[PDB]
């Protein structure tokens, strides 16, 4: 008891798994502890095998009455596994071995097995032999043995092909390559680096190919020579010209490995009509933008949207003729012929300079209409969509088409002035942040991280690159280590960073000349980056020497810092002496101080109006004082990174206070007190009083609390792409086909992960009208959700190796999907969790031998935890409830449970499809299309020849990406419907499921984990202010609420430079955001894009 | 196939070249299960710090290979020198159990699997035991002791614990200072090796 | 010194458990470095250094085997042909 311990034994050191379940059931019928006739008392049955058996493997073990609930599953796991090793690929000759004995009378059958299963093997020898005629897979096993009494062809076919009963998707369809899975010898990457020209094709292993690396280099190279020398030419001509017109499918194509852009620009001969051959402007132009690879990631999106959307378009040609031997016709349009070929020839018209005939003409009108600006009008044809004023035709289904924005926002679940400085540094930090992460996406893939086996992936592949650009900032020696490629991340940040200091000092480079000196503590010269501290770092700490410990810890180890270093010791006593005493500084000064600054940290969860800067506590923490337990602690551990959550949530605090600063001065106590001063005062009956709560709120947008809005990118780049079409009449093509690329991948995803999976397929995403009993569970899934993002650690160095510190279903090949996978099937088991314990209870969970992590009493917490603050179950959600030191053993629970029965079996089963849960099924028929989609034809056949385990994890990362997107927003769908008015308005309830919406709820939506910077960062133009305009008008005669009011609204980087810049935007900038904003779900590599079609169309449509 | 294969060498050339290099000894044969990749992220190959740490290694194995066939074929010619006096008398006599058991763990080592060079395995694991490691006395040439493994050790190896004790026996808040004393004497030999790399 | 000495010369010569305090003067020894000449040999710390290391590592485990394999037996070689 039970599996769980066998699926984390039998992943280690070997092995078939579904063996040592086996043996255990026949050695023990599922018994705790054990006796026997024979003597040996213990599950796995042994009593001599005690010392040799126990100390030859991983973990070692004591006496003879203590045979261990794992130290002895492991250490039987390990001889079963070198029994198969010692053998052969011959599992029963190994099962043999262990039944009988290994050398004593048994050796002679073990030889005698080695002549056929004869007769030399004895009573419980062969009958326990062929008890395990399961998995797998010795000659031998089909050499045992040897309607119902028919002839007839059926007959012989039923009796000879005996059911095997064992499958590991990892030893039969991946296997894993010596390659792949090799962690990078820290010396192998300072060679990969030097002789390799591009690391993408270390993957690739066409052989062969070992060993070794001194090979893999060679081959790596060359093959790289043979790409730029061929496979361009062949490639892009063959599709530049005439990809649909001409047009091919591409259904049946080469896996389309060695493709990368390059020389793909589709002028379509024919398709061009007045071919203008020079400008319309100093706009136009090409693409218009500020990167380098601008022009080479548009080409790889499109070479992988074209033959995608071809692709697409053959596939829905098969499957309506599929559909004809039903019935001859229903309707079939069905399909994306319209969207694909508008868009080729908008590229055509981008690549030949005129003739746009992608555009539907005219008329009329342009009623209704109208999110922002622009007004549409809806054309009676396929389903949508709009038709703009050019007009360039936006496919339904698409983040552009303000139809479909407005249904989505629809039903579904002198010198001057303030709001200038917020516009400026709105503008600038927008630039800096894409710039930032033009070098991320261009260090997360050296080799380190990529070319070699999986290691951290890869939330943490972008953690550990800004935990170095951070500890080489903070400290320069570890500086001077940081690869090249990287080392530009560090310059950006800290330049970011100095320029937010130098702003800070000295806001006054503005219209005002007062207002001093905003930042914390001018004289500690270095390059501030913020010090949050985390929620769940401190909780480990706390959970352990609990109050007082960490109220020490983090005291000493900046007393540590203070007498290490010769100048932090004069710039914290030039700070003491100015608070309180005289020249001579006495070390009980300096500890009060830290303790007391410590305090900050320890108690109240101040870091996870008023702001965090001042957390800026002077002392320097690098150096790690020694606890009581051993355990070296330094305070970094307790620091945050990953410029995620810190970058983004500390520029939008800097500029609110720099924007209240250059107004007139100080935020806290000047803005907040003169604000109510006027509300206290002047007062409840005064009708321009709401005017006055106007001017409130623009003091809380400015400052960024910001009303957790910025809705949407998309209603953003509407407009934006409404006014870019006015100037630049070339970047107006370019991002109406990336956007489209985008839209009709998404509703690709829709179609053919609604038709595959079977959650998806009759529940979630059928009309209507209700699930009858589901809605207790969807309430529960939703409740998951909500829970593990209020819990979950805020980090990524923090999760996987709380995880391993206990040590498509492994995490070792293919991580992208596992991780979407993990960190999707942990909400349904915690939301199960809760619901079950609630109020009624189901304890299949409490009895668990998946006991690890979660002892009697924790379990038994984590019970009165959970009915303790909910009730049949949106309830709390309470600060409380979070900092609750039990709280943590609940999310360990949930996601090692995830980890170990929902996800870590090499095979997909009928285990929980009449039992939990709603996303936990959900899940597993994910987990479920993963398996059968990778052991395709196409995709079975492209890994044997080129290995490659990191294209299929691009390409089945996408997948899961889109479906659990669509998964819950269908989910939540059913919920909000059920909360309509019950009187069926179910018309409501079929509005808001439909291809046309999930696309869109699969775009804006659905983290997309792990990306260098967020989608949001990167387009945003926050616009009014309009109710600003109105308290300024409207209080123009009225008393002093006006002297306030012209004050907030009007009507790479130093310092100097950021004053200067334009405080809207320029035609590049927006161009450069959104070809960034879309590489998270557009990708590059133009083959994993062809891998994503054959998935599809080998499950349908 | 060094051993296996296998030659002398006692007839060969002066072998100036070579150094190193490309010599992993993946005996064909003596590899029985051949699982490619990994049992863990350690394992891995020679996990070592310093440049050179798989060149190293090869050389003393090419110059520890080549010394130790060459011995069992020298002690086969002094074996046959003394049969013209006595046709036999034990000559037991020689290391090619050791180089045998050598051969077969460098295959283990370069072929990710397969220790054929485990006596096994029983009993008991008595007396032993001079620090933790208990061994086991195998009736066999002279010594030697097997391991819990049990990965047999050759008499006359700096290891085999019967031999250290045989050596040993008759012949010619913040804290602590403890943790000063180890966090220095383990800092101090990592720069002595890099030291020692350099020189 | 002063201090370990003066709990010597204060408790005490009859005192039962004086030698434990003898036991700490060799703390101070051990730690500061006098040693008492010790550091036996280097392979009675890589016997335990192996036996550990094939837990975890089980191709240096190997690796680290046939080193001093080769290490032992060149010196036994050595002692035969030289007798």
């Amino acid at each position: 008891d039970y599996d769980g311990l066998f699926q984390k034994a039998a992943d280690a050191n070997g092995v078939s798994y579904d063996l040592l379940r086996k043996v255990a059931w026949t050695e023990s019928r599922f018994v705790p502890t054990a006796k026997s006739k024979t003597g040996p008392l213990g599950m796995m049955q042994f009593t001599k095998a005690t010392a040799k058996a126990l100390g030859l493997r991983v973990t070692d073990g004591p006496d003879d009455d203590r045979l261990n609930p794992e130290l002895a599953i492991n250490a039987a796991a390990k001889q079963l596994a070198g029994l198969v090793g010692k053998f052969d690929g011959d599992e029963l000759k190994a099962a043999l071995a262990y039944n009988q004995g290994e050398g004593r009378l048994g050796n002679p059958q073990l030889e005698a097995y080695s002549k056929g299963d004869f007769a030399s093997i004895s009573e419980e020898g062969r009958n326990y032999m062929r008890n395990l005629l399961d998995v797998a897979k010795s000659p031998m096993a089909g050499q045992l043995e040897t309607a119902e009494l028919s002839n007839s062809v059926a007959g012989m076919a039923f009796r000879a092909g005996r059911l095997d009963n064992g499958f590991d998707v990892f030893k039969d369809t991946i296997t894993p390559t010596r390659w792949n899975s090799h962690i990078w010898t820290p010396e192998e990457l300072e060679k990969i680096r030097t002789e390799v020209k591009n690391p993408a094709y270390i993957n690739v292993v066409t052989g062969g190919s070992p060993e070794n690396l001194d090979d893999l280099i060679k081959l790596a190279n060359e093959n790289f020579e043979n790409d730029s020398r061929a496979a361009e030419a062949g490639l892009g001509a063959k599709l530049s010209a005439g990809i649909i017109g001409a047009g091919v499918d591409p259904l049946s194509y080469v896996p389309m490995v060695g493709v990368t852009g390059k020389g793909f620009k589709l002028i379509n001969k024919a398709l061009v009509v007045g071919a203008e051959s020079a400008a319309l402007n100093v706009a136009s132009e090409g693409l218009r933008t500020s990167v380098a690879g601008g022009d080479a990631d548009y080409a790889g999106a499109a070479l992988g949207g074209f033959v995608f959307g071809a692709g697409m378009s053959a596939i829905s040609d098969a499957v309506a003729a599929g559909l004809k031997r039903s019935k001859p016709e229903a309707e079939f349009d069905n399909e994306f012929i319209g969207p694909m070929m508008r868009l080729e020839a908008r590229e055509t018209a981008r690549n030949a300079n005129s003739a746009d005939l992608s555009r539907m003409n005219t008329e009329n009108m342009k009623f209704e209409g109208e999110h922002n600006g622009v007004p549409y009008e809806d054309l009676p044809t396929e389903r949508g969509a709009v038709v703009l004023h050019d007009g360039s035709v936006l496919s339904a289904s698409n983040p552009i088409n303000p139809k479909t924005l407005k249904e989505f926002s629809e039903v579904d679940p002198f010198g001057a002035t303030a709001s200038d400085i917020h516009e400026r540094l709105h503008g600038t930090d927008q630039r800096t942040y894409n710039d930032l992460y033009k070098a991320m996406s261009d260090a997360m893939k050296d080799p380190e991280f990529s070319t070699g086996g999986a290691k951290m992936s890869r939330e943490e592949t972008r953690y550990t690159i800004y935990r170095r650009a951070a500890l080489a900032i903070e400290r320069p020696e570890l500086q001077k280590a940081l690869t090249p490629s990287e080392r530009i991340v560090m310059d950006i940040i800290k330049r970011h960073f100095d320029t937010k200091r130098e702003l800070m000092e000295n806001p006054a480079i503005f219209g005002n000349t007062k207002a001093v000196s905003i930042f914390p503590e001018s004289r500690h010269k270095g390059t501030y980056v913020p010090h949050v501290y985390d929620r769940h770092a401190k909780a480990l700490m706390i959970q352990r020497y609990g109050a007082e410990g960490l109220q020490e810890g983090i005291a000493r180890s900046w007393m540590n810092s203070y007498v290490s270093r010769p100048e932090v010791k004069a710039r914290v006593d030039e700070m003491l002496k100015e608070l309180h005493g005289v020249k001579e500084v006495t070390p009980e000064m300096v500890e009060k101080y830290a303790m007391d600054k410590a305090y900050g940290i320890s108690h109240s969860d101040q870091f996870t109006n008023n702001s965090f800067l001042e957390a800026r506590n002077l002392f320097d923490s690098d150096l790690s004082i020694t606890m009581p337990d051993g355990q070296q602690f330094s305070v970094n551990d307790l620091r945050d990174f990953d410029m995620f959550r810190i970058m983004p949530a500390y520029d939008r605090r800097v500029n609110g206070d720099i924007a209240i600063m250059g107004s007139t001065g100080k935020t806290t106590k000047e803005l907040k007190d003169e604000i109510l001063a006027l509300k206290a005062k002047a007062e409840g009956d005064g009708k321009k009083t709401g005017e006055v709560h106007a001017l409130m709120d623009t003091v809380k947008i400015l400052t960024g609390r910001a009303r957790r809005n910025q809705d949407t990118v998309w209603e953003t780049s509407l407009r934006a792409i409404n006014d870019l079409g006015f100037f630049a009449k070339n970047a107006y093509m370019g991002a109406q086909n990336i956007t489209e690329i985008a839209g009709m991948i998404v509703t690709g995803n829709v179609r053919a992960l609604g038709h595959g999976i079977p959650i998806l397929r009759d529940t979630l995403y059928k009309s209507k009208p209700v699930s009858a009993k589901e809605l207790k569970e969807l309430h529960a899934s939703l409740f998951g959700k909500e829970v593990d993002q209020l819990i979950r650690p805020k980090r990524a160095d923090i999760v996987q190796r709380l995880r391993e510190a206990t040590d498509s279903p492994w995490t070792k090949l293919l991580n992208g999907t596992t991780n979407y996978l993990l960190d999707a099937a942990r909400q349904g088991m915690l939301g199960d969790v809760i619901s079950a314990t609630l109020t009624g209870k189901t304890t299949r969970w409490e009895k668990e031998g998946f006991l690890r992590g979660a002892s009697v009493t924790p379990e038994q917490m984590a019970g009165i935890k959970s009915l303790i603050k909910e009730h049949m179950f949106t309830v709390k959600d309470k600060q409380a409830f979070s900092m609750d030191p039990r709280a943590m053993d609940l999310w360990r629970l949930a996601d090692k449970v995830a980890d170990e029965a929902m996800l870590r079996p090499h095979k997909v089963s009928l285990q929980d499809s009449h039992a939990f849960g709603a996303l936990g099924k959900m899940v597993m028929q994910f987990k479920s299309f993963t398996i059968k989609s990778l052991n395709s034809k196409f995709l079975r056949t492209f890994y044997d020849g080129y290995k490659n385990n990191r294209a299929i994890d691009a390409a089945l990362s996408i997948i899961t990406s889109m479906g659990l997107a669509g998964g819950f927003y269908a989910m939540a769908a059913h919920v909000k419907a059920y909360a309509l008015p019950k009187e069926k308005r179910k018309e409501y309830l079929e509005r808001a499921l439909d291809p046309t919406m999930i696309a869109h709820a699969a775009l804006s939506r659905s983290s997309q984990l792990g990306a260098p910077l967020a989608m949001v960062d990167l387009v945003g133009g926050v616009l009014g202010f309009e109710s600003s305009k109105m308290a300024r008008s409207t209080i123009l005669p009225k008393d002093t609420v006006k002297e306030r009011d012209p004050n907030k609204p009007y009507t790479l980087m130093n310092a100097a430079g950021v004053v200067n810049s334009p405080n809207k935007a320029t035609e590049q900038d927006f161009m450069t955001g959104l070809m960034n904003s879309t590489k998270e779900l557009v990708p590059n590599d133009p083959l994993t894009q062809q891998l994503v079609l054959k998935i599809y169309e080998a499950n349908g449509v």
